[PDB]
């Protein structure tokens, strides 16, 4: 699924995303635009072993299991494949577990690229929330 920058925000914040652990809803919603531009079938496939699925571009060294990545530790207790579904709970989930594990969004490099010290409250700017 690609989804709108506001329908995104709707769930994210649905899913208890907005000032989760100091990070108001529009850096979430930036850094899926930049990482996977929307796209929850985002796939990214790194010469480390390693990959990025997913809306949030999540990696499956530390945090999802695809069986192929050496050093894996499944932080996120999630199957790398649950990344890629068209709803984004398993995606909203273990990004909370990334910053419960104490990485800031820092931990999303177009996040710290694209978004950090920008406005990034006009990501979620005439959205119905």
């Amino acid at each position: 699924k690609v989804f709108g920058r506001c329908e995104l925000a709707a769930a994210m914040k649905r899913h208890g995303l907005d000032n989760y652990r100091g990070y108001s809803l529009g850096n979430w919603v930036c850094a899926a635009k930049f990482e996977s531009n929307f796209n929850t079938q985002a796939t990214n496939r790194n010469t480390d072993g390693s990959t990025d699925y997913g809306i949030l571009q999540i990696n499956s060294r530390w945090w999802c299991n695809d069986g192929r990545t050496p050093g894996s530790r499944n932080l996120c207790n999630i199957p790398c494949s649950a990344l890629l579904s068209s709803d984004i709970t398993a995606s909203v989930n273990c990004a909370k577990k990334i910053v419960s594990d104490g990485n800031g969004m820092n931990a999303w490099v177009a996040w710290r690229n694209r978004c950090k010290g920008t406005d990034v409250q006009a990501w979620i700017r005439g959205c119905r929330l």
